[PDB]
């Protein structure tokens, strides 16, 4: 399986100066729980943002850098493969692999952010005409995770 997963606020920011806009630790575990076990695809960027590779899951990042070796993590440096990837592969960042991949994908989890923050990237325009809500739960807020957010499964139609 081939599945997005990304947080989006309510005007599809992803992100700022190559960061998140928000604080939303629990988001953080949605990611653990759903990604552990699995395969990460992300960017150059956003693998820089997050510094290294995540623990307990197989990290790919796409690159035109021919000089990309770095331990813990694997190199790609085509679209294409993507989908030479075995078992259930995660498109995990950023805005440039979310265009290049939303019309690839066989589901969608989105973590709707229910707030509207500064950004400087987006993720790509989608319409639930074309996909199913498998699923939408509210996230719980308390003192560590205080923006209304909400986990969405969506299936292409
Ligand atoms: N909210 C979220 O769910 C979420 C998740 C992840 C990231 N983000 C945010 O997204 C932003 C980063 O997005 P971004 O679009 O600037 O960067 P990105 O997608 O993370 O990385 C872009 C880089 O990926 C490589 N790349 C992409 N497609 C390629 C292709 N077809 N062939 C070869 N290389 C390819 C290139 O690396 P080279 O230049 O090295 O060739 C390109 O410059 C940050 O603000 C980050 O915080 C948000
Ligand atoms: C730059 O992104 C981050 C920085 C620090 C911590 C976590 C993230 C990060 C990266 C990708 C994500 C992704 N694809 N989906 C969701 N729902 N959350 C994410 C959070």
């Amino acid at each position: 399986t081939l599945s997005i997963l990304v947080a989006h606020d309510l005007q599809r920011v992803i992100g700022f100066e190559n960061q998140l806009p928000w604080h939303l630790p629990n988001d953080l575990k949605h990611v653990k729980k759903l990604s552990t076990g699995h395969t990460l695809v992300m960017g150059r960027k956003t693998f820089e943002s997050i510094g290294k590779p995540l623990p307990n899951r197989r990290n790919v990042v796409l690159t035109s850098d021919t000089s990309f070796n770095v331990e813990g993590v694997d190199v790609i440096h085509s679209i294409e493969d993507i989908y030479q990837l075995p078992g259930h592969v995660f498109i995990f960042g950023g805005q440039t692999l979310f265009e290049e991949m939303i019309d690839k994908v066989d589901d969608m989890y989105i973590t709707v952010i229910e707030g509207k923050f500064r950004g400087d990237t987006f993720f790509p325009p989608y319409t639930f005409e074309d996909w199913e809500v498998a699923s939408s739960v509210e996230g719980k807020l308390d003192e560590k995770n205080t923006i209304p957010h909400t986990f969405l499964h969506l299936i292409r139609k």
